[PDB]
DNA sequence: GTAGACGTGGAC
DNA sequence: GTCCAGTCTAC
């Protein structure tokens, strides 16, 4: 998931867990636990703490407890669900947080790529993986100036620039491809070749795209212009949508609308 | 940067 | 059977 999908998870999950106290933490795939390294220590420190809140930073979820903050990245297929501790678990459940009321928060991840870091609240934003993240796209911190500063300083493609979480946090393959189309810019061109008018236009479309996506609860898939539409006619000009590889990933675009 | 890594499963 | 699908990393 990207910012919109993670933001949607944050909103619906919060009311289901706020105020609940942790009684036990069970881990079925240790690799997911990154800090502390020892999964036994990870489990023991959260016992007895109550969930006080849930925030998002980039594509990360930040569970706020009493003293600690649990930082979770879903990567490609991680997902959360709340259910009764009396029912059988679903396939690929790797971590489970059991509460004192008999309910539990389950974490599933088919590909096992997700990660979890636990730090004291005051240290979380200063340690990895949150430490070097760029500004939030829906905040005053992100502006054309910030984009320009990083753009006019590299030779890599504009898609690579946008996928770099240190530049701006939250964009992935789907929204980078969609933002570039709406702004009318080819994904493979040098980030340093973009004019001042283009950068402003891109900033405008990035904010609007991510904003509309959050409103629709993420993929909004019915409002996609290019992602996954290769071979189909452009919604704006009718030219067949094409797909290639840019910055080591599948990239979708319209050869006429984007220049 | 442009591929391959890290587990697992669906499309063709 | 076999190519494709968020960060890291090493030829
Ligand atoms: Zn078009």
């Amino acid at each position: 998931p990207e910012l919109p999908e993670v933001e949607t998870i944050r909103r619906t999950l919060l009311p289901l867990i706020v105020g609940k106290t942790i009684e036990d933490v069970r881990i079925f795939w240790p690799n997911i636990i990154r800090h502390p390294r020892d999964s036994e220590a990870f489990a023991a420190r959260m016992i007895g703490q109550t969930v006080r809140g849930l925030e998002r930073r980039g594509k990360f979820l930040k569970f706020l407890l009493d003293r600690d903050a649990l930082i979770s990245h879903l990567r490609m297929e991680g997902r959360y669900a709340v259910a009764s501790a009396l029912e059988p678990l679903e396939p690929h459940t790797h971590v489970v947080f059991c509460f004192t009321d008999g309910s539990e928060l389950r974490y599933r991840d088919v590909r096992k790529f997700g990660t979890m870091h636990v730090y004291a609240k005051e240290e979380a934003d200063r340690r990895p993986p949150l430490a070097e993240l760029g500004p939030e796209p829906l905040s005053p911190a992100f502006s054309p100036a910030v984009l320009a500063e990083r753009a006019v300083k590299t030779k890599r493609s504009v898609k690579a620039l946008l996928l770099d979480q240190t530049v701006v946090a939250g964009f992935g393959n789907i929204y980078v491809d969609e933002s570039l189309f709406r702004a009318g810019i080819l994904p493979g061109r040098p980030a340093a070749s973009l004019s001042s008018k283009e950068i402003e236009r891109l900033h405008e479309e990035m904010v609007a795209t991510i904003g509309e996506a959050v409103m629709k609860g993420g993929s909004f898939q019915h409002h996609l212009y290019v992602y996954g539409r290769q071979g189909n006619p452009c919604k704006r000009c009718g030219t067949p949508i094409e797909k290639t590889v840019v910055a080591g990933r599948g990239t979708h675009y319209c050869p006429r609308c984007q220049r």
